[PDB]
């Protein structure tokens, strides 16, 4: 899967 990380 794809996977996105928002600080
Ligand atoms: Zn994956």
């Amino acid at each position: 899967g794809s996977n996105q990380n928002n600080f």
